[PDB]
């Protein structure tokens, strides 16, 4: 079959990798518009990447079982975190279990007492950080340590949170998340060299797992003496059982743990700050007034019915901060075997990406891909991917555009907001987890 144009390599050895970095947008917006065509092959490190680049051939992309789209592969530099046995680091049936699993946690009923704990924290940090009529702060920093808040609140019990505060936890996993490489996809060889990294990768996963322990030890002293069947996501991970007979071991346990926190967190801080900072802008003013006539309603304390069923101009906020700058750039396949995407064939032992950051900006189906409208829809279909699709689709955007709803409401009920710049804070295409420039992030928090 045919091939994809492949984009002219002007650096032989590092092929547009530097040039990807530098502007990653720009460059993708590039590498279309010069080849009439939204599938194309760029070379990084002399592995081809064929980027999907047109949104009515996502299906192409998600569709594929791992057997011919298989993610393992690629995403193998995550392996450290998770521990071995865990998810990608394990056969597509065992992260298939897990995956079942840690769905079961958050599914519509766990969201019940989901919301007042999320509420409870937001409310924690807004009064101890935020005890003056005026004042100005780092959004991005604070909605940060509200999101690990607010998820620990929800996703752990009261006495694993004394032992491990939300503070202590943000050092554990950052110590985890700097001491990966993502290049190690294209430099595979990486993952077999003893960096100095791998090792604090997992120095600090034994750490957490030394105090996981130390709890588990508590809740069976707690269950004997004064009855405490204490139901989180810890205790209910620990109850679980595969359907190969076995049960889920703590390294197991203490693995998944972490993957979620990785998931979860950086990413729903930034969905927030988008929307806040979109928000807040007076430019978006009929979108200040939109939201707070959503929530002008709403009684003290909310509900799972008010954030899941009566927000749903919060939600086209976040899902549109997140189509407008995607927390996660680009989605990557192996190729198994030779699949057919466009009108073109996709070699095997060729690299398929999906990336969200191109396909959130095609005209056809994104006019103005620079503005910033949660009154917007697809003008083609599939053609948002902000939480990926298909077979790996996110299973946790319920509960991140919970917390980020949920600090919404809670937000703008109680503040007002101001930039002091007099545009939005550029994307920081630096980090693996994208979100805006941390220092354009300095706001001013006003009471009503
Ligand atoms: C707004 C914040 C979030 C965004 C933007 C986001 C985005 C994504 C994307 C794009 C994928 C697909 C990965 C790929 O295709 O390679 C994914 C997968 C996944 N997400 Fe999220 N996510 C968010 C929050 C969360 C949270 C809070 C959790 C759990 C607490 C979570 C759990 C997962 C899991 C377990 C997968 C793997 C699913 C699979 O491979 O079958 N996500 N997410
Ligand atoms: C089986 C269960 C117990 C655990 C599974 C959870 C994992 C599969 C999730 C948890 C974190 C996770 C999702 C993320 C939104 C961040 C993630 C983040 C880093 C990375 C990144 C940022 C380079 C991006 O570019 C592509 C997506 C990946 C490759 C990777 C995809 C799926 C995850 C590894």
């Amino acid at each position: 079959g045919k091939l994809p144009p492949v984009y002219p390599v002007t650096v032989p050895i590092l092929g547009h990798i530097i040039q990807f970095g530098k502007s990653p947008l720009g460059f993708m917006q590039e590498c279309k518009r010069q080849l009439k065509s939204g599938i194309f092959t760029i070379n990084i490190v002399g592995k081809r990447v064929t980027i999907v680049g047109d949104p009515h051939e996502h299906s192409r992309f998600f569709l594929p079982r791992n057997e011919v789209l298989s993610p393992r592969e690629v995403y193998s530099f995550m392996v450290p975190v998770f521990g071995e046995g865990v998810a990608y680091a394990a056969p597509y049936p065992r992260m298939r279990e897990q995956l079942n699993f840690l769905a079961e946690e958050l599914t519509i009923a766990k969201f019940q007492n989901f919301v007042p704990a999320i509420q409870h924290e937001v409310r924690k940090f807004m009064a101890a950080n935020w005890d003056k009529d005026e004042g100005e702060i780092n959004l991005l920093e604070d909605c940060s340590t509200m999101i690990i808040n607010t998820a620990c609140q929800c996703l752990f019990g009261e006495d694993l949170r004394k032992r491990l505060d939300a503070r202590r936890f943000a050092q554990l996993l950052a110590k985890m998340e700097s001491s990966l490489i993502p290049a190690a996809v294209f430099l595979p060889i990486l993952l077999k060299l003893p960096l100095p990294q791998s090792a604090r990768c997992h120095e600090a996963r034994t750490e957490l797992q030394k105090i996981l322990s130390e709890i588990i030890i508590a809740r069976k002293e707690e269950e004997v003496n004064k009855d405490s069947s204490t139901s989180d996501l810890l205790s209910g991970l620990l109850s679980a059982v595969y359907r190969d007979g076995t049960p889920m071991s703590l390294h197991e346990v203490c693995g998944m743990i972490v993957a979620a926190m990785f998931a979860g967190q950086h990413t729903s801080s930034i969905t927030t700050t988008w929307s806040m900072l979109h928000l807040m802008h007076p430019a978006n003013v009929k979108h200040l007034e939109a939201l707070r006539k959503e929530i002008e309603e709403f009684p003290a304390q909310l509900n799972y019915n008010n954030v899941m069923d009566e927000m749903p101009f919060a939600e086209r906020c976040a899902r549109e901060s997140i189509r407008r700058d995607p927390p996660l750039l680009m989605l990557m396949r192996k190729v198994m075997a030779d699949v057919k995407v466009g009108s073109y064939v996709v070699p095997k032992g060729d690299i398929i990406a999906c990336s969200p950051l191109l396909s959130h900006h095609d005209e056809e189906a994104f006019p103005e891909p620079r503005r910033w409208d949660p009154e917007r829809d697809e003008k083609v279909e599939g053609a948002f991917i902000g939480f990926g699709a298909g077979v790996h689709k996110c299973i946790g955007q319920k509960f991140g555009l919970l917390q980020v709803k949920t600090i919404l409401a809670t937000a703008f009920r109680s503040y007002d907001f101001q930039l002091l710049r007099d545009e939005v804070p550029d994307p920081d295409y630096h980090t693996m987890v994208v979100g805006p420039t941390a220092s354009q992030c300095r706001v001013k928090y006003i009471r009503r």
